[PDB]
């Protein structure tokens, strides 16, 4: 439903990712995350942000999320978010950067879970101090584009 | 239960406390928050942690909420508790440090969150970044 050939790419390198599946073993994989921001192919009046998670040895490992201004008003209540639609894809960026940049000795120590279901997944960015981990922000995935 | 005679206090002064009850403005006021750690008075093994908030006046009111080694293992499950039981008290004082010495202009900021509905109290304390509003720990308290 979005519309890529108007639309605007903030963010579009790999991130290290700390890939969570059900009854298997936890892989650590640099996977390719591509933010975007535009209106929807549909809505040429809706903005619309993108989230487009791949990998390079699979091809065809395709997680996608879409939110719009509409259903970041629930998201920003759920997530106690306290930045409105303009922001909030630079606080993502800004979440992923301390992923990358994340160290076995960093205290407190932040970095991205990818949980892999049936037919969704749940994507992360924790933080792990000296207590306890905290979800900084948690979103929903779907499979394909 | 819970032996008075043979507790330790390992906390206990007033701590600045944003009471978000109901719905209304962000009420600030300084409640007395003790932290206290013993032992059953029928299981001298089994450990108990003791946490009591005040408002201290002449009423001597109090919500307690009490942790046992085996409580402790369901609330170290919800709560993504990376520490044992006997760290666990000093874990808290830290996060009450940062509150006592918490500044309107410092990022990330700690804050004390209290929210009172229908007897039981729901204490936490959550962390102001430039994003969103996270809670590190969240107990519930009971009268008396």
């Amino acid at each position: 439903g979005f519309d890529l050939s108007t639309a605007t790419t903030l963010f579009w390198r790999p991130v290290p990712v700390h890939v969570k599946q059900q009854d298997r073993e936890d892989v650590l994989e640099e996977l390719t995350f591509r933010i975007l921001t535009g209106v929807a192919k549909q809505n040429h009046n809706l903005r619309i942000l993108r989230i487009h998670i791949s990998s390079d040895s699979d091809l065809f490992f395709l997680h996608t999320l879409e939110v719009s201004e509409e259903d970041f008003q629930s998201l920003k209540n759920d997530q106690c978010i306290l930045v409105d639609f303009a922001s909030f894809p630079g606080k993502i960026i800004s979440l992923l950067e301390k992923c990358i940049l994340a160290q076995p000795g960093d205290s407190p120590r932040f970095q991205a879970v990818l949980t892999i279901r049936g037919g969704e997944s749940v994507f992360k960015i924790v933080e792990i101090n000296d207590f306890c981990q905290l979800p900084h922000i948690t979103l929903a995935f779907r499979p394909g584009n």
